[PDB]
Order: structure tokens, then sequence, then C-alpha cells
């Protein structure tokens, strides 16, 4: 039959435009099932080119299963079944083409979920990923170990020593990519009928991941000393999720007496465990950090949970999980799982904290988060006055702030999002389902020159103001 | 009760000096609850400490709960309850602190499970690094997109379309960090009562994957074509985990006879999907990349998973996967999902493709494990001679080696050990557990210059005593 070749220059090469179009012939049944095709020799001479491009199209349809062949003369067509002819769903619907990809400036952001760029050594990271390359070349191995570089989680080991009071072998923590992975990877190790207890209101993540395993999730409520006793001893939970150095997202820290009480409790009966969720001990303002509350067990009951997430690059993501001994032996009757970060970041980030860098660099923004977290109890301060109510701690990279207006929660996320302004709400925080309406505020990714702005965008938010034609 | 102080500091701090010891003694019962604590002044004067240093470890000590204020003050030991002291754990059991330094060498590997760290523009990769950085070094804590970076996902994209035929929209990409993530979430955004069907034997690690996830799991043993449509038919699972460019690990060529019946099927009932598994498909060393079965799809049920563990470095690991409008939707109904890769890393990636740095790589490799897995063949014929057979497509990063002897796999894999030879067999891809005995040849890691030797350490362990 008919096929036309281009010649451009640009253009797919010879054998290719051919079994191309010998593709679609077949499919639309213009050459029935079965049937001959040409000799290589005949059909190069009819489309005047090279033989050897006839065959290397003739190969492709070979063995992708358009052609079959016979020893003895010629090629033929495959029968291909007919498309079953159904209801052709349509292209892109218009709902999911929500990705308006457009500008990130100037959107002014009091998320919690990021970091400062602007103050990131990037120069000193990148000497130590240089250097990490010169000396660990090739990349020690080819992939990584299941638990992540051995070097690396030593190193990681003697930063939460001296700045957590974390006790444990390397041998006992896993990386990484996020604490998503890590909490699914410890709901397959513990127990699979093991009850879960969260704080009300808390991380609403872990809650999602947690029903969407399939097991069974308390909600403890909290008192001024953070996550009730009381509450866990009356529903009598397995495993408890909590964040004692700061309250996601109350702000509480939670004092030594009620910790011992929860370590207590993990010892009173076998199977019973504590999930540590530290994301940003790292950093207090009015004090230096708080030791964690597994340096404190002596019933090896407590998981530990830290993160580089807040500390590091935005997007970085490295997490890690410090496991109890037997939770480390129920992980090792795997050896089918993978490391998710990559290797070469953790080089890096072996070389960061080792040559000391990163406790420098901790350092710096710690007092740059304490000064941007007032200039902002300030300007809210001085705009909402006595109408707004700030809960926290001075610590981490957020509090909580109460207004008081007539306006639902929804109502001020809608103008916000209309102000270019990113802020969330405090009723995602509530697991089992006021009103305050209250809002979560975060200063991590926020600049310093868009503050007083923003806190002139949170007020129209607010209180509804419409904008003047 | 006296308090020995450094005053050179660092140490510690005096402040810090301070607040240890009074923990210390407060644990240990020394100081009575709701005993009265010496005021800032009194305590500075006692200890020739300024008053900031007091105050600054006994609000160390408010803050986590030792000491309690009165509005007329001062301040007092708080009450704290007695640890149980009922039963201690062992620290550190000698058979957990396996992490012993390993050897690799002098070891000829066969393994599948890697790609070559020498070959790859190490130098290349950190020049395009810091061209995404400083382009995006000002609006990085802008992208975060929990789909992965909208540019990333839209190179990808047109990249796929180019490489494997891929229709797709940037909105229905989902990086990725590896397929093991991308499937955990593709079980949530599936039915919760979909039954999976894998390929008999087949990828042992997604097996586990989904067992774990307490789905429902069917084997489907292959014919020549591939995965059986006959016991998809009979078997009636909800969703078919394939790998139809190069199947793992029998390495067959799904052809395109038992691609469109499998996409039929799919559209047979509704709520049918196929999850395509491509992983090695971007080398091809008889003819071209074969384009992806979703490629051929018409009716929106095939998910294209993709990976560059292969195709870059096994240690960076970067996966990606297309949804069809459903699952998309069922993805942004959940909206709590994270991103797992790095911003940076995508922002690199997206520079290597772009830059045409990425293609410019993948032909060099593709040459390389060509002319290599030509001279493994022509060694494995050397040796053997009619007693191997060579099973699988000339594609990808392994092939399988049926081997005519009467020693069990087991053994043939005790003596390799012995020879310094790391080899895995086939039983361990059975997902359903069942001669004669096969191996998987990998041959992505396997130097050169160890060929020949390789298959002297092999053979040896198969026949030799
Ligand atoms: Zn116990
Ligand atoms: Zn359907």
């Amino acid at each position: 039959i008919t096929i036309t070749l281009d010649r451009s220059e640009q253009a797919d090469y010879i054998y290719q435009q051919i079994y191309q179009k010998l593709k679609k012939e077949i499919l639309s049944r213009n050459l029935l099932p079965h049937s001959k095709v040409p000799s290589k020799r005949e059909l190069a001479e009819n489309l005047k080119v090279s033989v050897n491009s006839v065959n290397s199209a003739y190969q492709q349809l070979l063995a992708e299963g358009y052609l079959y062949a016979i020893e003895r003369k010629g090629f033929f067509v495959e029968e291909l079944d007919m498309f079953s002819a159904e209801e052709h769903p349509p292209f892109a619907l218009p709902d999911d083409l929500k990705e308006i990809h457009i500008d990130q400036s100037d959107w002014i952001s009091f998320s919690h979920m990021s970091s400062d760029t602007d103050h990131f050594p990037i120069k000193s990271w990148f000497r130590c990923e240089q250097k990490a390359a010169s000396r660990s070349y090739r990349t020690l191995g080819d992939m990584s170990h299941p638990q992540g570089i051995y070097e690396v989680r030593a190193a990681i080991t003697r930063l939460i020593s001296l700045t957590r009071g974390v006790k444990c072998r390397p041998e006992q923590m896993i990386i990484g990519a996020g604490t998503q992975v890590l909490m699914q990877l410890l709901t397959e190790l513990l127990p699979k009928e093991a009850v879960y207890a969260m704080e009300e209101p808390g991380y609403r993540r872990m809650y999602q991941l947690l029903k969407n395993a399939g097991k069974q999730v308390k909600t403890i409520m909290l008192d001024e000393k953070g996550m009730s006793i009381a509450e866990i001893t009356r529903q009598q939970p397995d495993v408890l999720v909590t964040t004692p150095s700061h309250q996601f997202p109350s702000g509480t820290i939670m004092p030594v007496s009620r910790r011992i009480q929860l370590l207590n409790w993990a010892a009173e009966e076998p199977r019973r465990y504590i999930i540590e969720d530290d994301y940003d001990s790292e950093f207090t303002y009015d004090v230096d950090s708080i030791p964690a509350l597994q340096s404190l067990d002596r019933f090896q009951n407590v998981i530990y949970m830290g993160t580089f997430s807040k500390s590091l690059l935005p997007g970085l993501r490295i997490s890690y999980m410090v496991l109890p001994p037997e939770l480390l032996r129920a992980y090792k009757q795997r050896g089918y799982d993978l490391q998710t970060c990559s290797s070469l970041t953790q080089l890096t980030l072996q070389e960061f904290i080792e040559s000391g860098e990163y406790q420098k660099h901790i350092k710096k923004m710690k007092q740059h988060y304490k000064e941007k977290r007032e200039r902002l109890i300030t300007a809210l301060e001085a705009e909402f006055s006595g109408e707004v109510t700030v809960k926290g701690a001075n610590a981490g990279l957020h509090f909580v702030t109460e207004f008081d207006t007539r306006r639902t929660e929804q109502d001020i996320l809608s103008h916000a999002a209309g102000l270019q302004l990113e802020i969330f709400g405090m009723s995602r925080f509530n697991l089992k389902e006021t009103g305050r309406p209250a809002l979560i505020i975060g200063f991590a990714r926020l600049k310093e020159e868009d503050i007083q702005e923003g806190v002139q965008r949170l007020f129209k938010a607010v209180y509804g103001h419409k904008k003047i034609p």
C-alpha cells in the first residue's frame, strides 16, 4: 500500500517511520491477519531505501509481535484481537486540571511545614557534598543498607545523644525520607492488633495513616500537662503517639511529672509502646533544648522519631527512627525493605554533622527564628490588639491564634487564599468528629519583610474586610 | 548541698552546670518534694555566680517541670513519681550487632539489584544540581508539592512521552522515591477490597508489600507470551501487576497479542486496573525501546510506574507513577500525603533530563550493557557448552540460565559463595512456593575484566566439589 516517508533532518529514522506506519495499518485492520508482507528487498526497492532499513523495521515488528516469521519465504501479520469498543472516557477532566501553575510570589505563608531558605549555608552544604563524594567514591556500595548507611546512622546517633540525650546503638536506627514512611514501617513491626492512641488535637497525618492501615485509633484529650494519663488508663491502648517536647498543635510542653507517669504506664504491662514524634525540639527560645522522653526511659518501651525537615533544606526530608531491641529483631526478619533516602544525600548529611556545620547552623537559625517570632507576636498585638489570643510555648516554629469574630474558620481560610495568604485552620487537627475560631501560625518560611503585610492580610481575612474598588 | 562549678566554661555554661546538678538531686530524692528552693539572689551569692545564671537555670527547671513557682514566691521542688523500677531489658544483644564491615572485594557479582557506579557522570550530575540550585534557591520553600514539583513532573512526562509513548498529563504523575513508596500509596487509592494479581514467578518485593497490606494476592503463571490471559479470566482478579516490557525475572517480552488481551480484559468490567512496572525498557539491544502497555490503553485502566534506580544510580532511587483520572481524584480527596523526594534532587533530575545529559547517559550505557551482555553469553558458551540454557530477551540487565546438573540450586549457591561469587537463585522469585536448577544473572555491576573468571567461578560451583 501507500507509505510516505519524511526526508526531514530531524525526522524519525527511516526504519522507525516504516514500522510505525505498519503498526498503524495492522491495528486498523488495513493489513489483514496472517497476510503476507513483502520481502525485505521488495519493499526496500519500492520505497527506494536501504534493505537494512526494512530489515530493522521488520525485526521491530517481530520483537513486539506485529509480525511472525515462517522458516521458508515471507513474514506474516500476527492476528490481533479487536478492541472491546466500549465507552471511551474523555481526556483530562477540567476539575482535575486544578493544577494552575502560575507564581508563588508574592504569596505570604504562615505554614508550619517548611523552613527558611535564605539563611541556609548552601555553599558549606555543597562543600560537604563534594568532600563526601571524593572520599566515599564510588558512593561506597551501589545502593544502600536498608536501615541506611552505617556511618551516617552512627553520626546521627552521636548527634541525638548530645542534643536529646537519646541512648542507642546505630544498629537500632532506621532512616528515613519522612516520618510517614518510618511510621508505616513501624506499624508492621508492632502487633497487628495493637491499639494506637493519639493526642486530640494532634497530627492529622499520622491519624489518617493509622486509620488507612486498618489500625484502631483512640483519641486522648489534653490537659495542662499535655497527654492525659487519666484517659490513657481508661481507654487502655497499646501504643501511644505523643509530642512531649512541643505538643502539635497545642504547643504545650509535657512536664517531667507527666513523662514519668507515661513511662511507668508503659512498664506496667508488656507489648506497650510510646512513639516520640520529635520534630522541633532543637528550637527553644527561652530555655535550652529539653532532654527527650526517651532519655528518661529505662524499659526500652519508647520509640524515638526525629527529623531534619525543619532544620535543613525545606525539601530535603530526612527522618530517623530508634527501635528498641525487640522491634529491631522483628525488622531483621524481613530483609526485603529498601532505603528511601538518597545515599548521596546521606553522605552529605554525615559530613555536615561531623564538620560541626550543622550545630553551627542550628545556633544561627534558632536566633533567627527567635527574632522572627516577635516581630510577629507584636504586629499581631498591634493589629488585633486584645482580639487575638496567642497559645503555645515560646519554642518550635508555630503557635496558635484565637480570634474574636463572627466568621467561621472556613470563611477566614477562603479570604486569606484570595489575598494570597497561606494559612491553615485548627479544626483540621481534630481527630474525632467549636468555635474559637483558631488558626495555626507558622513562621519557618515566613520572610521578615512580609511580616507586617502578612498580619494586615490576616486581619482582613479574619473580619472579612471587602476590597475597596 | 554543694555544687562544684567550672567557671572557665565549655565544658558547659554556668547556668547549665547548675540545673543539671539540681536535676540530679531532685530525681535522686535528695531534694524532697515541695521543698523550698533558694532564691535567685540567695543561690547567686552562695555560688558566687551572676543572678542571670541562676535565673536561666531556674527557668530550665520550670519549663521541664522540675520546679514550680508561687505568685508570692518562691520556687519549690515539684512532686515527682518515682520510676517503676520493675524489669530492665539488656543492652545491645551480640546477635543484633550484625553491622560488621563486610568486604565485597574481591568478590565477582552477578547481582541484578544494581547499576554501575563507575560509569555514572557524577561530575555532570553535580553541575546540574548547582544550576538548579541557583535557579530556585530563593523559591525552594515554595516548591514542596505533594505529587512532586510541577516542572519536574512535566519534564518526566515529556520524556516518557517520547521514549515510552506514554500519553499523560503532569497532573497525573506522582513522584516518587522508589516504587515501593508509590505502591503503598496505590493500594490506598485502589479499592480496599481489590484482589491483586502478580506474575509467577515475579518481583518478590511487591509480593511481600501487598501481603503486608492485608491484600489478597493471586499468582498467574507465564506462558510464551508472558502473563497468562487464561488464568486471569479463571482467577478473576481486580488489579494486575505486570512487567510487559521485560518480564521479571523470566525475561520474556509480552507480545502485542497478549497486551491487547489484557487491555480488553480491563475494559470488560468497571474498576479493573493494570499496574505496569517498567524498570529497564530503555535498554533493548536488538530493537528500539518497545512502547509501554499504557500507550495502547484507550480506557484509562493502566497505572504506569517508572523508575530511575536502574537508569541512573541505584543509590538515588527516584520513581514516578502515572494515574488514570479516577485514581487522581481519589488522591486529591486525601490531601495529607507528602513528597518523599528531595526538592533539590527533583530539580537536579529535571536539569539532567532537559540538558540532554540523561539521553546521553542512557545511550552510552545501553551500548556498554550490550557489549557486556554478549561477552558474558559468549563466555557462558565457552564453559558449560550445551549444558547451559540462556533464557530471556536481549534486553535489560539480567537473564536466566538453566543448568543441566543433578546438583541442587542451594548447593550451587553454596559453592558459588565459597568461590567468592555473588549469585541469586530463581527459587527466590517464587511467590507461592512450589530439576533443573536455574539462576538469575545480573551483569549491571559486573566488570568486563571479571567476566572470564566469573564464568570460571561459575561452572565450578555447578559441577565441581
Ligand atoms: Zn516491654
Ligand atoms: Zn474502568
